[PDB]
């Protein structure tokens, strides 16, 4: 798709057998989603840093369908205020900024 | 341009007679830049909210050249950790997400 930016770029994602809403966020390095069950080995990761850090669980090689397009990559799971699709997965789906 | 997202989307901007670096940030509603002198009437604005608020100065109808393309819009000036080009100005330059 081509997505304009008058509104927050919220899209439907499919992940872990669930549907969720998430923000396409070019200002975020990583993808971080609300609590949910994902397969595989995870390890804790400290993210943020500006004001403090937040602990999340890092899951690698997770399949996601972001607005119809499939990708595999790292998904952090933990207490984020908004579900964020970060650059790691935006690149995997071939999402670019254009003007 | 077409900008991929392997790296942070930092671009050169021209504003207020100066050159600066800023991030093209689809996860930010507003444009917020480090301390600098801008023309016109400003008013304080509280931004953020997640953990607390930060006070910035709101300047309207400021001309900016974002990676070669001119736009006019609102620029918030204050103590941001990164210079951010938010959706308000991304829309003005016709920046879209595409995949
Ligand atoms: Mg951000």
């Amino acid at each position: 798709p081509q997505i304009t930016l008058w509104k927050r770029p919220l899209v439907t994602i499919k992940i872990g057998g669930q549907l969720k809403e998430a923000l396409l966020d070019t200002g975020a390095d990583d993808t971080v989603l609300e609590e949910m069950n994902l397969p595989g080995r995870w390890k804790p990761k400290m993210i943020g840093g500006i004001g403090g850090f937040i602990k999340v669980r890092q899951y690698d090689q997770i399949l996601i369908e972001i607005c119809g397009h499939k990708a595999i990559g790292t998904v952090l799971v933990g207490p984020t205020p908004v579900n964020i699709i970060g650059r790691n997965l935006l690149t995997q789906i071939g999402c670019t900024l254009n003007f």
